[PDB]
């Protein structure tokens, strides 16, 4: 026999005639789909190991970055929530002349009313 | 060591004998890049095997509650969005907006008042 | 004894008396609770994979859509980052009228003066 240890747990005593299971945990109880660790075998009997495309999570960070469940948030700087858009005490460019009533405007079109 | 078997999401069984050979494998998400495998498992010491993430994943979708990454851009259910076709508010206003300067950036309310001072 | 050759990897022998060990790996060397990779054992000792509700990466790449360390970026289009948000050369559309000195204006409040002037 050989033993398995899984991070801090107890090993585990793989003895002749002994199976282990693999089982990639469903984020969504009756859904086969929902596994974030995609396991898989290969033709050779390989165990392959993926992300599936769709992953459900609470937060994403990559540094100052945040995704969760309130929205998109850069720490110290613009946001996106249910409450709407901050812009963080910055400018916002690239912005193509509004048409519509609730289309935002540029300094462009402040400028042309400035001049009628 | 004995004769074991592996079971992989209740897959047939792999048998693993004395002498045999088990891979893990991370899989490329994409075909050519070898630094794509969105799983990093490598060994170290004491017969460690470890597992996590590259530090770039690349994915479909993230569903972190009602806010959403795809591939068309940044999603809030029932709230804004900023997608490939253009922010939209959702609705609500947009706050802490800095003096547009260039013709094509955003105004905001202290710029529209200066002109209302200018103007008549 | 068996072998575990993990990618490319020289193999690890697996003698009788032999433990493996799987672990999750620290994203952030003082938080234990930062393994991306959530490894855990059921109640009859199957070993269990999922991430965890937390996620620490350097970048998500979802087509154009990208989340790094700058901010959240959707490549050739509308960002929005620690220097600002760019509109991506497109409208911006369902904008709530302005109140506050920082708001943005929209088309409305501007067609209102326009009516009044």
């Amino acid at each position: 026999a050989w033993k398995l240890v899984v991070n801090d747990e107890n090993p585990i005593d793989v003895n002749a005639g002994s199976t282990v299971k693999f089982v990639g945990v469903k984020a969504e109880e009756g859904n086969e789909d929902s596994k974030n660790i995609k396991i898989t075998t290969g033709n050779n009997n390989e165990v392959k190991f993926d992300l599936n495309d769709i992953i459900r999570v609470k937060r994403v960070i990559a540094g100052k970055a945040n995704v969760s469940e309130v929205g998109f948030v850069i720490t110290g700087g613009p946001n996106m929530t249910v409450g709407g858009i901050n812009a963080g005490n910055k400018k916002i460019t690239g912005v193509a002349n509004g048409i519509r009533e609730n289309d935002a405007v540029n300094v462009s079109q402040l400028n042309e009313l400035k001049n009628q």
